[PDB]
């Protein structure tokens, strides 16, 4: 079987919010439900990441580092895709029973962040992104940030990253053809992945409740998910090589 | 020692939010902090209620019922007092490091509820409520709702309620004097306690995530705080005698 179809099978079922819409709107209840959903999304993200080809073959300290940097990248990109595939970048589709209109979030500080999240769906809409392109792109967001000093299994990471870069290229070829059109498209899609660093920096700034200097050296996925969930870690930019396709 | 000074000693130390105000405002972070604070306030409310004279002498099924009805009454009244004593009913003073301005909560659904909470502080400000009056009044809010069929230790409850009514009367006398002025004041303070039923009905409607018909008969009473916190229970009005000093 193809590497895209392996990424397609491991992609989880959509989570439902468990939210009553027939009752009158309570912003307290929405935010409570979002927090419960976000915790469940981190369980699903870690489970997904461990099923990615190549990821298991890395060192466990490398595996737990990548997920610590990349959890918000994955959730916010997937949010972009769902919002794109449902409403066409008008509504924030957190779950099928928890769709938030932008005009509902009237507060400037909340509105500002909804724009950052809607930017991802807008660009997915603008570039008319394929489901196979999304799958490769999402895998590259797991592999988008590295420690400054470096990983333990650094040479294997590079080879894992470059094969998923090639797999994005393969997903571009299936659209139509022409070397000019493909190169330009590969530019556009990598420019979006680059811009996710600036998107996530805002979203993390908004919600983080613990600042750490370096990554925590965790071994086990049951521990990891609880560490991310309870304290919502922001790791300092000085010790992260944020990988970019373009300067 | 006097019954007011017993209520004064058992009154807990003010909880701090653990919130950084020097950073720019995130409404996500405020609401996260409020949820953590609200859980801690329920631990304190149950601990307080068990230390009230008379309350321990009731049946455990009566004790667990009163706290199930009255938890939001206690927290929202205390919120009113802190907001009164700190900002003079302009700001919602959830904790000393988590003071929320009404103009900050621009959303209509959030604004509407902030007005309900600010009403309590406004009335405490208007009536110039003493700290001893607040303490008796807050004790009566624990004893403000009863099941329709009734409590097990119902005659003892009535005597516990009526002594705390008399203790409010004693706290009124310490202000100045005159039988006319006291009676009128006792009217005004009981009218506030009556209006807390309508306040709490709104606040519960806004935040409840489990609707139950009757009160839960809990088996390990220490579990109560966790039951209130995790599910945020609203109990149906049909099976509650909401006690009022004056009917409507
Ligand atoms: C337990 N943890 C750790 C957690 C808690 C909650 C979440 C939210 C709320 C976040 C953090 C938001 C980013 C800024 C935020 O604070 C917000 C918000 C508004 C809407 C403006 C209220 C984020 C976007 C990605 C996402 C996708 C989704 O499918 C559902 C959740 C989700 C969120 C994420 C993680
Ligand atoms: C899970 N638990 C056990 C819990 C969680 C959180 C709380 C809040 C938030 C509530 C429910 C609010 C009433 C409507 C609400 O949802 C709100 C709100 C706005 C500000 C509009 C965002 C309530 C008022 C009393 C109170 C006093 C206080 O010292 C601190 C908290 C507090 C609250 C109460 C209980």
């Amino acid at each position: 079987p193809t590497l895209v179809s392996a990424l397609e099978t491991i992609e989880p079922e959509v989570l439902y919010a468990g939210y009553d819409s027939s009752v009158p709107d309570s912003t307290w209840r929405i935010m409570t439900t979002l927090n419960m959903l976000g915790g469940r999304q981190v369980i699903a993200a870690v489970k997904w990441a461990k099923a990615i080809p190549g990821f298991r073959n890395l060192h466990l300290d490398d595996q737990m580092t990548l997920l610590q940097y990349s959890w918000m990248y994955l959730m916010a990109f997937a949010l972009g895709w769902r919002s794109y595939r449902q409403s066409s970048a008008n509504l924030l589709c957190f779950a099928p029973d928890l769709i938030i209109n932008e005009q509902r979030m009237t507060l400037p500080d909340m509105y500002d962040q909804c724009k950052h999240m809607l930017y991802v769906s807008s660009e997915l809409h603008r570039l008319q992104v394929s489901y196979e392109e999304y799958l490769c792109m999402k895998t590259l967001l797991l592999l988008s940030s590295v420690p400054k000093d470096g990983l333990k299994s650094q040479a294997l990471f590079d080879a894992i990253r470059m094969t998923y870069i090639k797999e994005l290229g393969k997903a571009i070829v299936k659209r139509e053809g022409n070397s000019s059109q493909n190169s330009q498209r590969f530019y556009q899609l990598t420019k979006l992945l680059d811009s996710m660093h600036e998107v996530v920096e805002n979203l993390l700034n908004y919600c983080f409740q613990t600042f750490l200097d370096k990554t925590m050296s965790i071994e086990f996925p049951e521990m990891l998910a609880e560490i991310i969930t309870n304290q919502i870690p922001k790791y300092s930019n000085g010790n992260i090589k944020k990988l970019l396709f373009h300067q």
